[PDB]
């Protein structure tokens, strides 16, 4: 009874600590490799740095908070931090998928008008693009949350909003659909649509240089595909639950959210496809 709980708490505390360490170490390595290797300071890698910041925030704030909730079975931190934590969760996933759209659009431009690209894309514009993405993402995530537009009137829901040990994200139907569409489904459709024209135009292209470029492209495609596989299950279930809760078991819904958090560990591993990253990772790890 109490032993079963101690076994589970200690083992789960260790797994969680591992997850945190893998997300934080991996994304610090990405940022530090790009921030200290001139060869990696391309405009595209500025967008990768943005993505690695989203993941880093997941590692430092989102996951540790969720960990205390999984290990201890209740929300220990009070109402404000529950709401902030929820905000940072919505923020990070929104910023991630919006950044992946920008990355897809950047490559589309570079591949179809190399010259217009050259004279349009500057470091100063890349910065504005990145801040614009975070501004929109901030807007879409914080405001409806801090303004309580996600709240429901259901007796279960009010039960939780009254309990300071409860931080379930129990939302009304309107918010679930809307935030899903605005945070996820619309950017997903854009990214897929653009990534496909990228594929088409890449196939419509000395040989060594085109191969190195297509390897990098494929890396970006893998980033985009893994992200979709890690988060789509949760957002599918998020919709389906709006119509009929029973059709998908609860434990699964929380697992799918954790699948989403876990994506924050994956990119640094995926970047090891690149000789340049691999070299800088080795050099940095000393
Ligand atoms: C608790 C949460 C809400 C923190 C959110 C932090 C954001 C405001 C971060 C996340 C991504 C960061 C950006 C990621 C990348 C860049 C590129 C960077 O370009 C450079 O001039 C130097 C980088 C290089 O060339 O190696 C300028 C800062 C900026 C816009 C960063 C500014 C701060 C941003 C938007
Ligand atoms: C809220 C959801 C439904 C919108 C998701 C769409 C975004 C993922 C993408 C699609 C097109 C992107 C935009 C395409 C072009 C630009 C221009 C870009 O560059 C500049 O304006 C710099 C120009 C300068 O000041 O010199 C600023 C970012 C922005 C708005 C991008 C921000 C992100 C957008 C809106
Ligand atoms: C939760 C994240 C939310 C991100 C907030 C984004 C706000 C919009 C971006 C913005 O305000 N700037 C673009 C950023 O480049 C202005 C900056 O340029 C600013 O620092 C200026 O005061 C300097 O340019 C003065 O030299
Ligand atoms: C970018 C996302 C922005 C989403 C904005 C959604 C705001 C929707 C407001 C709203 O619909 N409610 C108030 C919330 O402020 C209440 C109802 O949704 C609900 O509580 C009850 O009427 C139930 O009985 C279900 O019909
Ligand atoms: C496109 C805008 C249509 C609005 C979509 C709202 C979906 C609400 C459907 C719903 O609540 N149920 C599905 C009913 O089949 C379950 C109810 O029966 C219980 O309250
Ligand atoms: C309170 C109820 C929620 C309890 C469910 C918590 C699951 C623990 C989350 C976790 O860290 N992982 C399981 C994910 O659920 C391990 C991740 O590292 C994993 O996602 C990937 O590395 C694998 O897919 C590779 O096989
Ligand atoms: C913070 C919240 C809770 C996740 C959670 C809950 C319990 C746990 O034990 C572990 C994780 N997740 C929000 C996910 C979300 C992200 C984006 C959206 O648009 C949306 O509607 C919902
Ligand atoms: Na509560």
């Amino acid at each position: 009874a109490e032993l079963l709980s101690q076994q589970w708490e200690a083992g789960m505390s260790l797994l969680m600590a591992l997850v945190v360490l893998l997300i934080v170490a991996g994304n610090v390595l990405v940022i530090a490799a790009i921030g200290s290797t001139q060869r990696l300071q391309t405009l595209t890698n500025l967008f990768i740095t943005s993505l690695a910041c989203a993941d880093l925030v997941v590692g430092l704030l989102v996951v540790p908070f969720g960990a205390t909730l999984v290990v201890r079975g209740t929300w220990l931190w009070g109402s404000f931090l529950c709401e902030l934590w929820t905000s940072l969760d919505v923020l990070c996933v929104t910023a991630s998928i919006e950044t992946l759209c920008v990355i897809a659009i950047d490559r589309y431009l570079a591949i179809t008008s190399p010259f217009r690209y050259q004279s349009l894309m500057t470091r100063a514009r890349a910065k504005v693009i990145i801040c614009t993405v975070w501004a929109i993402s901030a807007l879409v995530s914080f405001l409806p949350i801090m303004m309580h537009w996600w709240r429901d009137e259901d007796p279960q829901a009010l039960k939780c909003y009254q309990d300071p040990g409860c931080c379930d994200f129990v939302t009304n139907r309107a918010y679930a659909i809307a935030s899903s569409i605005i945070s996820f489904y619309i950017p997903l459709l854009i990214m897929i649509f653009v990534a496909l024209r990228v594929y088409r135009e890449a196939k419509e292209q000395s040989r060594v240089m085109l191969m190195r470029e297509h390897k990098a492209l494929k890396t970006l495609g893998i980033i985009m595909g893994v992200f979709t596989l890690c988060w789509l299950p949760f957002f599918l279930v998020n919709i389906v639950n709006v119509f009929n809760r029973d059709l998908v078991p609860d434990w699964l819904f929380v697992a799918f959210n954790w699948l989403g958090y876990a994506n924050s560990a994956m990119n640094p591993i995926i970047y090891c496809r690149s000789p340049d990253f691999r070299k800088a990772f080795k050099r940095l790890l000393a």
